[PDB]
């Protein structure tokens, strides 16, 4: 579980914001792109194994789980591409929730910047800093620390 | 230490190569951008901070000292801006000796992607697993983890 992520992809101002969450910890990093596609996506995949040790993800779609691009971005990083399929069906809502949660606080900062992909990363260091007592930011080192010793 | 990171701007292909080093550890973040600008780097720093518990940041040059964007995100984030004045003169050669090291794992995957900015990515990646036997990653989670608790 320590290596486990989820991703997902949500609609806002006409753009994709694709993110990418630790699922122990409730830990984000997301971008904004102009759409969800292979190439994209497999860039994103690169990043977040780059920076932190992904093991296995939660594909967000079929065409992202069949796409050649995130399969070639997988091998590369190590990482275990597996479907994002809730079979413990509260995953939907929780993913529902998640997005809900993100655009409200791109709605609370979107006054702040120009630019929606500012706004998202504001959002990102809100929902990661935020105490729930931890945040999101400290689960995620005690997990990956506890897994390495 | 475990809040403290360098920034450095490299050059390649035309291109700058933006790098946000974690000092106690080694570990990287990186991303290529046109031109380095306030602009660029406040945003870089936003990304960071969100992802990273970025107390303390050494600045690469004096413009993005003075920047008043930078200065603004540095206020948002909650990052004290330093100046990067190599007071410990062996700091110019490691940061020197990096670039050359990441110049040299970029040119060993160059030929593997055809965007430079996927490249640059590949070798993050490379950087922040390679053994020295723990690696930059695992070092950054301990320190940090140490540091919670
Ligand atoms: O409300 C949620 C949520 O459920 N999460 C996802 C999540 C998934 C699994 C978890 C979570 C979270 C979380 O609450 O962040 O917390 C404890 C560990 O298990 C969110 C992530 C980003 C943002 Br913005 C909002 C939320
Ligand atoms: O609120 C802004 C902001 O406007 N930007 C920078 C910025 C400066 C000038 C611009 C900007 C932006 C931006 O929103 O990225 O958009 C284009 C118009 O001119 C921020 C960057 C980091 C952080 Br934290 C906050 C902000
Ligand atoms: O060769 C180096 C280096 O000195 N570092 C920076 C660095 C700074 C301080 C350290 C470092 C490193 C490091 O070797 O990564 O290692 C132990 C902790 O103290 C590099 C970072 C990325 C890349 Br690519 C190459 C290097
Ligand atoms: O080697 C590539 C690659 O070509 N890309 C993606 C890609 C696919 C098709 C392209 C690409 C790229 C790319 O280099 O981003 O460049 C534009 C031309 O068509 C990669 C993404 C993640 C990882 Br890991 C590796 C690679």
């Amino acid at each position: 579980s320590p290596g486990i992520w989820q991703l997902d992809c949500t609609h806002l101002e006409g753009k994709v914001i694709l993110v990418a969450v630790h699922v122990a910890s409730g830990y984000i990093e997301a971008e904004v792109i102009p759409a969800e596609t292979g190439q994209e996506t497999a860039y994103f995949l690169l990043k977040l194994a780059g920076r932190w040790p992904v093991k296995t993800v939660h594909t967000d779609n079929g065409s992202n789980f069949t796409s050649t691009t995130v399969k070639a971005a997988c091998w590369w990083a190590g990482i275990k591409q597996e479907d994002g399929i809730p079979y413990n069906p509260q995953s939907q809502g929780v993913i529902e929730s998640m997005n809900k949660e993100l655009k409200k606080i791109i709605g609370q900062v979107r006054d702040q910047a120009e630019h929606l992909k500012t706004a998202v990363q504001m959002a990102v260091f809100i929902h990661n800093h935020k105490r729930k007592g931890y945040s999101a930011g400290e689960r995620i080192v005690d997990i990956i620390a506890t897994d390495i010793q």
